[PDB]
């Protein structure tokens, strides 16, 4: 227990730092993509799978730039079935289409995103980033590509590809538009929480232990990685504080939570240095729509593992009753 | 790369030890144990799965005592499928059923053992261990339960259960009993490979980066856990080297290998220091059945990951076919 | 000084937790061990000690087992002597007669009892533990050995052999049972602990940088072992947190202290992270009977070391004439 | 001592690998980028320095795109002035003037230059990268930066840029074009041999604790960053094994060696474990020019430290009256 | 960010603990260093240097002791140049002369204090140390060599051989007696702060992320070397907490600081884990002259780096016009 | 097991490197302390101790300075006993009478020295260091104190009391002349070793896991403390290596071992990385005394522990008789 006690946890809500542009620069970059038609692909692959039927998926998201993905569709009766649309942790890309097996066995359609230019962690990727012309000086990593302007900033890219894979997700035949879920961990947490103010299309939002949240607090607290990609940054470039500031709150998930309105669930562990509590809470605590969380005293940046997984099931199914 | 050059780890043999009564150990183990009734209780259960169908598993291991599992079958036209046994990875356990959908998405029946004791570290189990009376000095850990003699280490009791494992998962119904396959990584490698040799029903072995191999080498070559907690042991028990080694010798996978004779594919990771690769090597170098190894020279424990997996699902195909 | 500061640490009386049936369950967990016979057998040893007399000691600890130690009579004119039971540290044992020499060497007897199934970390133990039939799901260690009942719990068992402890010691011709001292260090200190509010026979308590103390703090302050072992525990059965803290209430340091009445020494290292601060003056700030605690600031586990030995000495010197 | 014995790497050489088309490869990336004009510009500084004039540098590298550098012009009588070509080790950048004194204050004119994208670790640097179009999935960092193929290899653009900042030093009317010298340490060594072997215009080499030699090696050696950046794009792309080291080829400063013909003096550390003394002495023992080693046995990666320095000095001296 | 938050910090003035014999202590340390004759010699060297002339220094600090240095003087036309007197951080020494080619490079006249008995963690030393008889049981390092009494303190002769540097920088004839700064970081920031204190000569102060700060505080908030030398040697030393604080109160730089008249320049690094900044704020916030500091807030023990040598230069130049 | 194996370290006889003058500077050394008179002093000390005797000591060693020690005498009824002089860790000192009980408790006369300069790393030590004029340039510790000439070296200083030692403990009445034992662990043991060249009073040597040996493999092995404070020294003195190693030749253990004749017992972990396998064999394999070597493959630094102790308390008894 590094952070805040519970009970602020509870209460934590610091004050929001966003420019007056927030929602223009927003508004400018989802036009400026959306000039580019979708495009959406999928292509059924030759798989060992047999329960599930696997798509290689292509769209267009940041300016027209082609991303790939898997698309999961179980193989059930119904004519039209909800959906997950996944995103994926720091340095993980969309790997095997069997390593997302747990929405489509739980009768789900899931649309899995590349992430640009990641893919060498800890699971394979294929899609490349492509930049703004010049990439500047920075860190090793993703977290201070492009940093020194949010035109420029490498999660402007991706949270662009990110609200285009909503669209692609909905493209698909036999999704239920009225059940497309947007979710994930970590990094994908953060990204989905961008998503659910950006998007139109999505109506239920699955966050654990997000990741890109409260920067300014996230820098100052852990000394782990990726945060500490933004601190080693900062370490070097003297002058440059104002600057990196100014350009992540137009990335924050607290600010976007601030923005959401449809229904969520998140989770957190007390315990997680990665993506500390506080950080977490900022977001829970601003998030507009309705909202629940899961609290895991004694887990790391793990969470509530498949505990958790149990939890969200049990969320949507009783959320698309009602 | 700590361990011996790729060259050499291809060539090593070392010189196995073992105890005249090896086999007759055995042999007096699993008679006791088959004196009990199987006793196998599959109880299907109330999930959110919608491609498999997953039952609580119960039946009677060592000496009649009552471990659990999950068999998950998955909703196929075919009246026979083929299967897997999973052996679990040290302290781990059965979990939930939605932690294991990779084989049953492939189109296998499924049958994860819980491992007795355990299930406390990444992932929860559900069976007890029942100790043979008293419950000696230890180190903290399951290595060095009962290690001053072959009647009362722990893992006698986990090898009989995994054998009667394999009997199990043979009784279900809409089991095929020419393609049953056993399968494990880490501390799963290993009790597979003893089962391996202890088996009738095993059609095939699975075999990941083994752990329980070439003891008496792992323990000088590297100071991880979980072998660490022999090495421990010894350095506190300064009087018991001999005994200590005379009970491992039962229990190592390179003298099961030396006995197996089912097909079987390995998998090492060239810079795996928990489990060896001159261990892995061994044990692979002995095993007597027809057998193939993915070599991953960069890798640690994490060997193969998905690139493994796909390949274990070529193997089979074309094993099955001939 | 990672912990409250020294002028809250003198003032830290949180909140008991403790069910109602505390004293029940303790009054029929002795119970039920007095219907065993102590038998308490001292045998003299061949030794190469010329100053001290070592006796093999066996009696009947929980439900009549068999539990060993060492008995170590200074040469001395006096035929009633002062006695020193000693309890030991997690993962050592009773390893051998010269040990133990401190106490003996300043005119006490001292009685050394073995830990159950331990004696493999730091030094060799004798005595194996027994369980209550089945050995529940556990990371590895003595922490959560039983822990999802209290019943089960393997502290039960060793703070019931230590009480039983002091009543072997009673019984040999020597010992003045008017200066019967029982003594620990860590969790040597946790069992003497119990034994202060357990035990009729005890007239004092040195009871240094006590463990088994205010768990629920201890696991939220540090990650070192073997607190650990709970949280890791934790991490994983995350269904499991209200019952292992019930079970644990009956165990902990804090609640025997404020039962006990006879006079004690505590010490307490402030940059102690293995026992923190924090948990040790919970325990002694509670302590009902008369009282002192000398305060190391600037040591860690090692407390004050020989310098605590002699105010040890001098402390029961002085208690000894009043 | 972690490496083969001094004896050994005395006689080190290992079988070199190449493509056929190496040198194909540099004639033609040359040739392409001697197609842009090289547009210098030394622009004079308002600075504190008293004993120095400082110039902004700026000069077209890699296809015409535009690299910062620094000129230092110590304030002596001579007309015309020795010149060190100094490259940056690795997350470095130019930095300040007053970063670079030590050649200035010897009487040699000293360009520094930036190193494209970096700048961001240790000192502060002011040039972009501009890649190939699309960059590809990467491991943080620049070892992995367009690994695919050799034409989007980010060494590629460095090295071009290198080449090319001799000639904007040869540019300048002070420099004595007969004694030029290009000089590194660590990344800045690799730069540096990659230059001896390609530039026309260089007269001698200081070469420190080399980077970028021996990849092979290297990645089966040490864990270290930044060579662990490619075991770490390994473990996660299993399938890019040989393409990875075609690439690596291209760049490795062993096939630069065996190429280069001018005057070198270089250093190494004996438990250097970022730069392993292998993969130094496999580079120096190719070298086909004159040629001296520095040999610290006791240093780790710092190699001499000013102790070189001192030797360097000397080392020139000597050589540009001979 | 493990200290106290920024704001606290700017407020931050712990209750001073120094003994009333405080000044006579330094009073009479220093007038019987001065009964031995300074008998500064500097000698040019040969050097492959061009910009720069270089001379082997000796001078006498504690106790008529011989100490090393270096000056380097830069060839200007100017007849007197400014000059900083540079003091160095733990386990390091003198060095080369190429080794501090900044201020030459600058246009300041530079002296380079070794430093005694150290020269062998980063960079090589020529002076050893000179003990006062015997040497108390202590802790590997200089952090408690001597710590049983002030006046056998390790510290005492350094501090005493800084102030003496001074006097040695003096008598250089271009050196400009009105241009005289004293500087250092770490370690030697906190040598410069006590030489704030004591010298009579020196003008201006530059001190880095200074070490020898706030004893009581450093030892209870980190465990990094080398403050931990002195936790280390109490953890043994049980009997002996109240003598060590005692003697370290005669050399903590916060009680030089409320001594100190002369302009100074701070900076601090609020993730330095090595001086913690609560050690440095203390001493900023005691420092009695005027004065100003640089926070780098996301930086460790490095402080500022280059950046704030580009302060300190400004600073200068401001600060004598 | 980081070091040679166990075949070759029972062979393993490195060429010795000595001076020609190595017996005529100790020789000299001794002859001018020998000019002080030994004064030694037992001063009966008031203790709660009952079962042995405590005295202060005082005695002049290197050249008249005066070093402390404890001497404890068993309350036993024979006239004359046998003795341990007793050697004492790196960081170590004498500390209270009762951190030696062991021998004492054996029937043995105890006389523990006081190590100069040291005694607060781990336990409390009274003497000081007195330096030959001036202190050199060196590394934080004790291994670089007067390094650059064998005469100001710090260990001439230690061996010499360690030598004086044993003619104090020889002057106390109830010392048996014909029984005095020389003993050491680590620091203590490289002490013990020097002692057992250059004294002519001692009659057996207990040498376990011994520091001070074979400086320059030690150095190139481990990077452990204290022969790291070795390697820093000369990481920084670049140009004193020779100097350095031909000072550290005058005191190491293997040179003083080619010349002991008297009887030893020594112990070795071959897992110790503070004082690894091969310097410990290099002392003993040419150690000139008959000897006896217990091997402990499984420890590490701590080697054999009291399993260690009773060795060498049969071994003495054995001897003593023989
Ligand atoms: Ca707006
Ligand atoms: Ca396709
Ligand atoms: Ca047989
Ligand atoms: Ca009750
Ligand atoms: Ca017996
Ligand atoms: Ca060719
Ligand atoms: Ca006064
Ligand atoms: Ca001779
Ligand atoms: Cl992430
Ligand atoms: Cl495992
Ligand atoms: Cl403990
Ligand atoms: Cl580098
Ligand atoms: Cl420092
Ligand atoms: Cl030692």
């Amino acid at each position: 227990f590094f952070d805040l006690p519970l009970e602020e946890l509870k209460k934590y809500r610091p004050e929001r730092y966003e420019e007056k542009d927030f929602d223009e620069f927003w508004e400018e970059t989802l036009a400026e993509s959306e000039k580019f038609p979708l495009d959406p692909v999928f292509e059924r692959m030759e798989s060992h799978l047999k329960t599930v039927e696997a798509y290689d998926v292509t769209f267009s998201g940041y300016r027209g730039q082609r991303i790939k993905g898997w698309l999961l569709v179980p193989k059930l009766e119904e004519e039209k079935l909800p959906c997950v649309v996944q995103y994926i942790g720091y340095n993980g890309g969309r790997g095997f289409p069997h390593d997302w097996l747990f929405w489509p066995s739980m009768g789900y359609i899931c649309f899995v995103m590349d992430t640009r230019g990641q893919g060498s962690g800890w699971l394979k990727g294929d899609t490349p980033d492509y930049p703004e012309g010049p990439v500047d000086p920075q860190y090793p990593g993703f977290m201070t590509r492009g940093i020194l302007d949010p035109r420029t900033y490498y999660y402007r890219r991706v949270f662009t590809d990110a609200v285009r894979a909503v669209e692609a997700a909905a493209s698909f035949p036999q999704v239920d538009q009225e059940r497309i879920v947007i979710a994930g961990g970590s990094q994908g947490g953060g990204i989905a929480l961008a998503v659910s103010a950006l998007s139109k299309k999505a109506k239920a939002l699955l966050c654990d232990v997000p990741f890109l949240c409260h920067f300014r607090r996230a820098v100052q607290l852990v000394d782990t990685h990726p945060y500490a990609e933004i601190t080693n940054f900062l370490k070097t470039h003297r002058d440059k504080e104002e600057i990196v500031f100014r350009t992540l709150s137009y990335f924050d998930g607290v600010n976007f939570a601030a923005r959401a309105k449809i229904p969520a669930l998140f989770s957190v562990g007390l315990m997680d240095n990665i993506c500390p509590p506080s950080t977490v809470f900022a977001a829970y605590n601003y998030y507009a729509g309705p909202k629940e969380i899961r609290i895991y005293p004694y887990n790391n940046h793990e969470g509530g593992g498949s505990f958790q997984a149990v939890e969200q099931v049990k969320f949507l199914k009783k959320l698309f009753e009602k």
